[PDB]
């Protein structure tokens, strides 16, 4: 995606689904 690097997403957002919301769309899931 755009607006966030993969290392920013996975370094703080848990698991694989919350990471994948950040990778596609730059948000983290509930």
């Amino acid at each position: 995606g755009s607006g966030c690097m993969p290392e920013y997403c996975a370094g703080q957002c848990r698991g694989k689904v919350s990471q994948d919301y950040c990778l596609k769309n730059c948000r983290c899931i509930r």
